[PDB]
C-alpha cells in the first residue's frame, strides 16, 4: 500500500483464473509487519469474486531488502513440500502460497514440545544436499563484508555518531580475529544451514495444532552451508530477543531468557537422534560425552550470532527502509557478546 | 578435447560444489574435455581419475554448462532446479552466476535425420505435450515471442561490422525491411488461435537425449523456455528437420529445405501430441478429430514463420557477440530464405 501497483500487475500476469484480467480497482493489498530484512504483503481477490479452479483467493508478495540462491532455494523447498508453494518469481521478489498459521512468539521457543520440534526440523534440514558451495565461507565472509561497511559509515545525528563511536571503541576488527581463532579451532560439521531460525521464521500451522508436526520453517534468505554450531547457537540467542515490541526501539533484549544448560540439553536431545541415525544406539556414557562437546560447540558459535547480527544491524541503520532501532539492537548484540564471552572465559 | 588454459575455473568449481573425492582432488588429477555441439552455451565433461575411488554418494563425472552471452538468469536456474526435483531433467549439483554443474546422463544427442523416424517423432510429441501441460512460476502472458524479436531487432539495427564481407551480408538482410516485416508477421499471428502453454522454445535434435539401455528420450536445455504460443514450439521443431549443426566445415551447418516434414509426417506427430495433451481426445468423433488436426496443421505452419524470423535475428546478434565457431551470418540468411519460402507456400 504505497502507490506501487506493480503488485497488481505481478499478480495479474503470474496467477491463473480470476487473477488474469482482474481490474486494478478490485485489487486488495496490505502490508505485514515483522521482518527486518524484507517487505511482505498480502494480496487477495474480493470476497465476492470466487472462481472455480486450483487457484488461490489469497497470496503473499515478498520483496528483497538490499537474487538466484534464495530463488532456487525457495523453489527446491517448495518442490519437496518443505515450504510454501511458489506461484511467481522475478528478480525483485516472489509470489508465494499463503499458509493458514501464525508466527511463534519469543516466549514459545522455550516450550518443551515446540523446542523439541524445532530441533528435529533443524536436524533434518541440516541433512539436505543443496547445489551450493560446500565450503563454510559464509560466516566470516559475511562478517568481513559487513565490517568493511561499518568501518566506512558515518552519521550526521549526534546521538548516532556517539552510538557508532561506542561500538567502534571495542576495536571490532581485532575482536573479529579473536573470534576467528576461537571458532576455527572448535569442531563443528559443515551442513546446509537455516541462518536465521527465529520465532518470526517459524509458523504454527493451524489444524496441525496438536500431535511434533505442528511447525514449518520458512524464510531461507540467509541460508548456506555453514558450521552447524552457528545454526543452533543463533537459535539459542533468539530466546533473548522479542521483535514485537510496539514502541521504540521495537525490540526487547532479555539476557536471562537464554536457555539453561538443561534447556539446551533437552533441545540437543531431540536434535541428535534426528541428525545422526546411530546416536540412540550409543551407550548413555558415549551419548553424554557427545552432548557435552556439543554444548561447548554451540555456545562458542553463539558468540558469532551476536557479532554477525550486531554488524548487520549497523549496516542496516544506513540502508534499511524498515522502522526498527538498528543501532540500539547492535549494542544489545554486543552487550550479550561480551557478557557471554566472560562466562565462557574464551 | 582439452579445454583452454583456464580448465582452472572448472577445477575450482568442481572442488567447491561437489562432495567426497572432489574435495581432496588436486588440479593435476583433474580430467576435463570440451563438448562441441551447442550454439549458445559452452559445455564440458569433468571427471575424477579412474584410479580415484569415491567416498560414497558423489558422481564420478559431471557436466559443466557455461552461459553464453544471451532476469532470465533467475528463470533459467529455477527452471533447471524444478525439473531436476521432478525428474524431468538431470540433477543439479552446482549453481553459480556463470553457469552450473549437472548430472552427466549416459546417452547421446539425436541426429538431424533421426527426427523423422516415426517412433522418435511420436515420443518427442508425447514429451512436448506433457511439458506443455505443466504449471510454472513464470509470467503467463505470451510476451516472449515478440518481446524477444523486438529485442534482437533493436540490437540488429544498432550493430556495425568491421569486416567487409559481413558488411555486405548484413546490408542484404536489412534490405528486407525487417521492422516492417515483423509487423506483417505480428498481424498474421494475431488472428491465429493458439493455446498459451509452457514452451521449451528450442526443441532441436541437440537438446534431445537418446538414453542408454533403452520412453527412449529426454528433453533437455530449457534456456529459452517460457510461456508462449503452442504453435511456435511445434512449428520450431518442424523447422529443425531442415537444419544440421554437425557439419564440420564452414559454415558448420547444412540447410536442406526438402527435409521439412510432409503433411503425412506432420499429421503423425500431432496424432501423438494430441491424445497426450487433451484428455478427451481419442474418445472424440472421427469428424471432430480431423477438424482439430487440420486446424492444428495451419496453426503450426504459420508459427513456423516466427521460428525463421526469431532465429534469423538471434543469429545476426550472435555474429557480433558470440565466441563459438559458427557461420552465424550464413545461418541468418538461410533462415530468412526459408521464411519467404514458407510465406509463399502458405499463400500469405
Ligand atoms: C532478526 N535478525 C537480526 C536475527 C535477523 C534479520 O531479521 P529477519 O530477516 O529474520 O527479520
Ligand atoms: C539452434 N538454434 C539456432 C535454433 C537455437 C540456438 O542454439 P542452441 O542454443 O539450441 O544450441
Amino acid at each position: 500500500p504505497r502507490t506501487r501497483r506493480r503488485a497488481y500487475l505481478w499478480c495479474k500476469e503470474f496467477l491463473p483464473g480470476a487473477w488474469r484480467g482482474l481490474r486494478e480497482d478490485e485489487f486488495h493489498i496490505s502490508v505485514i509487519r515483522g521482518g527486518l530484512s524484507n517487505m511482505l504483503f498480502q494480496c487477495s481477490l474480493p470476497d465476492t469474486t470466487a472462481t472455480l479452479g486450483d487457484e488461490p483467493r489469497k497470496v503473499l508478495l515478498r520483496l528483497y531488502g538490499a537474487m538466484v540462491l534464495e530463488s532456487v532455494m525457495f523453489a527446491i523447498l517448495a518442490e519437496r513440500s518443505l515450504g510454501p508453494k511458489l506461484y511467481g518469481i522475478f528478480p525483485q521478489g516472489r509470489l508465494e502460497q499463503f499458509i493458514p498459521s501464525r508466527r511463534l512468539d519469543t516466549e514459545e521457543l522455550s516450550l518443551p514440545d515446540i523446542s523439541a520440534e524445532i530441533a528435529e526440523k533443524m536436524a533434518t534440514f541440516h541433512g539436505m544436499k543443496m547445489p551450493f558451495n560446500k565450503e563454510p565461507k559464509w560466516l566470516f565472509g559475511t562478517m568481513e563484508k559487513y565490517l568493511k561497511e561499518v568501518l566506512r559509515i558515518k552519521f550526521t545525528e549526534e546521538s548516532r555518531i556517539k552510538k557508532l563511536h561506542k561500538l567502534l571503541s571495542y576495536n571490532l576488527p581485532l575482536e573479529l580475529e579473536n573470534l576467528r581463532s576461537l571458532l576455527e579451532s572448535t569442531p563443528s560439521p559443515v551442513v546446509f544451514c537455516h541462518n536465521d531460525c527465529q520465532e518470526g521464521n517459524i509458523l504454527l500451522l493451524e489444524g496441525r495444532e496438536n500431535s511434533k508436526q505442528k511447525l514449518m520453517l520458512i524464510d531461507f534468505e540467509y541460508s548456506s552451508y555453514n558450521y552447524r554450531g552457528f545454526d543452533i547457537g543463533n537459535h539459542f540467542c533468539e530466546w533473548m530477543y522479542d521483535y514485537s515490541y510496539e514502541k521504540y526501539p521495537f525490540f526487547r533484549a532479555n539476557i536471562r531468557k537464554y536457555p539453561t544448560k538443561k534447556q539446551q540439553l533437552h533441545f540437543i536431545s531431540s536434535y541428535l537422534p534426528a541428525f545422526q541415525n546411530d546416536f540412540e544406539n550409543l551407550s548413555t556414557e558415549e551419548k553424554s560425552i557427545i552432548k557435552e562437546e556439543m554444548l561447548l560447540e554451540v555456545n562458542r558459535f553463539a558468540l558469532a550470532s551476536h557479532f554477525l547480527w550486531g554488524l548487520w544491524s549497523i549496516v542496516q541503520a544506513k540502508i534499511s527502509s524498515i522502522e526498527f532501532g538498528y543501532m540500539d539492537y547492535a549494542q544489545a548484540r554486543f552487550d550479550a557478546y561480551f557478557h557471554q564471552k566472560r562466562k565462557l572465559g574464551v
